[PDB]
């Protein structure tokens, strides 16, 4: 009937029913639990090599278009009457379907709404969709990549937004984004064997050298965008500088931090991810919101695996960096978090501390199961990096499943692509 | 074969093969995760009312017959063998089994071992085993309990221990422990609304005004054993003060902090847990170990339900107590953090800061995948409740699995128990 939800910091509890409409398996077994994997095959949507078996998308065409028709408050059943039928006989027709822009806009809203590792879903009806389901080629990708930034970025005053390229049609005219995230820092591995920039980036980045980008062999260099149009080789595309916004770090009162000539972009864009609606896969759909504080001064800055920039704060406070007993680690990753959130302030860049969209959090699942039941959630990426239990959300218990429309990760497209040259 | 672990911190990868030995089905749906639901019923060992099944229990006995023999550096087939046989034959005569001191002592270690929540598991092979199978009434387990505390507390300098009663014969002569740990504060529900000492135990506590106990009404006021022998109704008794060590809370800067009249008890027991071995069940076995900083600091010092003493650190540290953006939730607990630690140090009582657990958890199951490949973790348990990504188990993924033997949850007593009078 329904798993019986508690909030341990309130005592309230909740019934989740939605789990219910679940697609297929999870990643955890049966007898053993995972959880904590980060790419698990369950939040993964692989590439094809042929049409979508008719079986299979029919129902889910019906499926979603019963869901957007359900939507309105004030039910038109002849219009969904007809739809149901255009896009059956579309089907017949053309062995697939074309979404209208609203169902587009309704789709990529509600897979947002669908997102486990969001925590600022409360935003998720104010999204703003850019349709390019008409894109052709690389440049055309290119263009309306930049749109999108300047779009998203609004000088500081970020707004949400997608932009949606071609479905997948037979899995061999995939349109993809090789990048992570739209702008993201190079990472270089030194002469000297040491790592400069974003050691996250290093395998990309020499992806980005191999395609003919000239390294800078800065500490911040943006990589370029390396766009694949129609299933073609990718293409590297530089972003006008113009258009990427950054933040220096400038803390509140140690002058010092400065010294450290610290920045990072304000605009936090996901490249990768796959958009799946009503039987439908859309390879390419960079989607954005703006930052969560933590993300920058926690994971950016203090990751061993990123800047790892802890102990130097460490030293320039004058802690026991040698005494892990001390706190020390503690008291310098609250400083970074501050100066993070000064600066962006300072600069006038949209930014929300991680208190802040705990609650925020909160308030939206709790608004999830008055309105649907349930809310899906994964307990391990909407907790904060930081201050855990001080969030509210440490202790909610929450269910994690996989509803549709959906964001699914994908096989890295440097280690399925059939290059032509 | 095997499942794939990754440490995004390291890079490192781990091959676990344990995760088959695995009991039966755990908490994790097929197409639904659980993880973070604290009181599952796959970590749950409820009551019965009739022995356990033959056909059960000798599997499960010659199988941990098996384990234990097979533990031996320089194996003793003879002895394995004729333990095999004595094992069978004392079923077939009386339809259960006793283990050996020395099984006994084996079983609580590896139940240790196999406990996916605990971080401290480094210490395995460190444990006091305190035999109290013989026991019969009420009385004679307020003495070993007592003893227990006594050796375990060691003036400070805290002692990992266990004391294991009966097992459990037909689940209607149960020895349980009502107490949720050993030593714990008392909550009361004053007469304005507001609530003195531990909320979380204010259920428990006026069930021990039900029993009889005189309620002292005090901030700290030390619970009562409740006692439950061969089944009978439980027994109250209280706990010679003389064995109940606490460390009074100071900040080694702000004199202020003593002000606030905090302390907390130094020894920390698990009282309710059930012991799973060889087919056997020990409802009443409490434990301890020592503790990690964080517990006290941040879970029962700054839970919203527990002492909820967060914003009078701020206010006493005169931060923007009202501005969440300005992290002083943050800058409090860190001291909080600090004047525990601080406080435990000078009393010279045992305690570990959460940095130091983690990489000495990471160090033991780096150690348990050479050993077995494989190592139960909860990595919803193990990250420590602030500092989450600056400690290397957040970097871990881990995989949650039920072995045997295991240190399973109870039905709370009083839900279950057919009193007398
Ligand atoms: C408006 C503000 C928003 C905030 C503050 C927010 C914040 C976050 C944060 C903190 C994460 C964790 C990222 C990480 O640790 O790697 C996240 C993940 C995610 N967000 Fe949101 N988000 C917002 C908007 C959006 C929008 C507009 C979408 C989609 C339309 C979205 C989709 C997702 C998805 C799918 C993930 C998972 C990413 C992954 O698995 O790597 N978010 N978000
Ligand atoms: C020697 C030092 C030890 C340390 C520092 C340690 C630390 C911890 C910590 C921090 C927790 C979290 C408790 C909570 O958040 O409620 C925990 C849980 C646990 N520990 Fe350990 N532990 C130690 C020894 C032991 C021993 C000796 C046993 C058993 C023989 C044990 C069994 C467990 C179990 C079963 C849990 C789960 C408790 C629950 O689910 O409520 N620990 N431990
Ligand atoms: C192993 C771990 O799953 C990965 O380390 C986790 C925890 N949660 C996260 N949480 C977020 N929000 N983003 C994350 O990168 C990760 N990684
Ligand atoms: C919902 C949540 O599962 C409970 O809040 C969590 C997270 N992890 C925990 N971690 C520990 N170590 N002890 C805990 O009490 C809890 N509770
Ligand atoms: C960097 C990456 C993750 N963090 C975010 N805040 C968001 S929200 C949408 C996209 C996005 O991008
Ligand atoms: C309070 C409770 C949990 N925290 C601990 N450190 C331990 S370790 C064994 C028992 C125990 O008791």
């Amino acid at each position: 009937q329904y798993v019986r939800i508690k909030n341990w910091g309130s005592g309230e509890i909740l019934h989740d029913t939605l789990h219910h409409k679940a697609t297929s398996d999870f990643t955890c077994k049966s007898k053993s639990c995972l959880g904590s994997i980060m790419n698990p095959k369950s939040l993964t949507r692989g590439p094809r090599d042929k049409p979508t078996p008719l079986e299979e998308l029919l129902p889910h065409a019906i499926e979603f278009i019963n869901q957007y028709y359900g939507s309105f408050k004030e039910a038109k059943i002849e219009e969904h009457l007809a739809r149901l039928e255009a896009v059956t006989k579309e089907i017949e027709t053309t062995g697939t379907y074309q979404l209208t822009l609203d169902e587009l806009i309704f789709a990529t809203k509600m897979a947002w709404r669908n997102a486990p590792r969001c925590i600022g879903r409360i935003q998720w009806s104010n999204l703003q969709v850019f349709d390019a389901r008409n894109c052709s080629t690389a440049q055309e990708m290119f263009q309306h990549i930049c749109r999108h930034i300047l779009y998203a970025t609004n000088n500081g005053n970020i707004r949400s937004a997608i932009t949606v390229f071609p479905q997948r049609s037979d899995g061999k005219h995939d349109f993809r984004l090789w990048n992570s995230q739209l702008i993201r820092y190079a990472g270089y591995q030194m002469p000297d064997g040491t790592i400069r920039g974003d050691a996250a980036t290093l395998e990309f980045t020499q992806l980005c050298i191999d395609l003919g980008w000239k390294p800078r062999y800065g500490r911040f260099d943006v990589l370029p965008l390396v766009l694949q149009a129609d299933g073609q080789d990718p293409e590297v595309f530089e972003i006008p500088p113009d258009l990427v916004l950054e933040v220096t770090m400038e803390h509140p009162k140690y002058e010092w931090f400065q010294e450290l000539g610290l920045k990072w972009y304000a605009l936090p864009a996901v490249a990768n991810m796959l958009l799946e609606v009503g039987g439908l896969e859309f390879p390419a759909c960079p989607f954005n919101g703006w930052y969560m504080g933590t993300e920058i001064g926690v994971r950016d800055f203090c990751d061993t695996q990123r800047y790892n920039i802890l102990e130097e704060v460490g030293r320039r406070m004058g802690l026991e960096t040698h005494t892990l007993a001390s706190l020390w680690k503690d008291r310098a990753v609250t400083e970074i978090n501050v100066a993070v959130l000064h600066s962006f302030q300072k600069q006038n860049v949209t930014i929300m501390d991680h208190h802040t969209a705990s609650e925020s959090f909160m308030k939206h699942m709790q608004n999830e199961y008055r309105a649907r039941g349930g809310c899906p959630a994964d307990w391990i990426w909407l907790v904060p990096p930081v201050s855990g239990s001080i969030t509210p959300v440490f202790h909610q218990e929450m269910l994690n499943y996989v509803l549709s429309p959906f964001y699914y990760y994908q096989i890295e497209p440097w280690k399925t692509h059939i290059w032509q040259n």
